[PDB]
């Protein structure tokens, strides 16, 4: 009852941290709809299919860089909508699914009116996401760090 990386960090039970890298479209302009597609960086895999009930919750998230200060949106959980960086946390969601399969999250952070040029930076924290792994069984609370990085820079032409 874990969760991987797309770059290959497993955090096992027990809590842990990540960092994820994401890429962002590289051209993003005030007015645009960025999305920083979690589900395409980040991957839970619950190893105890009929021994723990699959399950997890983003505890809470939050912005920094430019992300938190050129860019503005929400943040996607599920198919929630809520603001990003959140106040508290996600809707209840169970994963119906006993194999490796992708973390539904999405930072929809656009370009307000203060971006221009390099907004994101490569290699840089972007955001940093918390998930809950709980289940019926154990009750193993353990959560798990997603440190949100940029995978490529990303310039606002605006």
């Amino acid at each position: 009852f874990a969760c991987k990386t797309a770059n290959g960090t497993a955090i096992p039970i027990g809590g842990g941290s990540a960092n994820v890298y994401v890429n962002l479209a590289p051209v993003v302009n005030v007015g645009q709809n960025l999305v920083v597609d979690l589900s395409t960086q980040i991957f839970c895999h619950n190893d105890y299919p009929e021994t723990i009930t699959d399950y997890v919750t983003l505890q809470r998230g939050s912005a920094y860089g430019g992300v938190l200060s050129n860019f503005s949106g929400t943040v996607k959980y599920s198919g929630s909508s809520y603001p990003f960086p959140t106040t508290s946390e996600t809707p209840r969601v169970v994963y119906n699914s006993r194999t490796d399969k992708p973390w539904p999250v999405a930072l929809y952070l656009t370009p307000v009116s203060s971006a221009g040029g390099v907004a994101i930076k490569a290699g840089s924290l972007i955001a940093v996401l918390i998930l809950r792994q709980t289940n019926n069984y154990n009750s193993d609370d353990f959560q798990f760090v997603w440190n949100i990085y940029a995978n490529n820079d990303v310039v606002v032409p605006t």
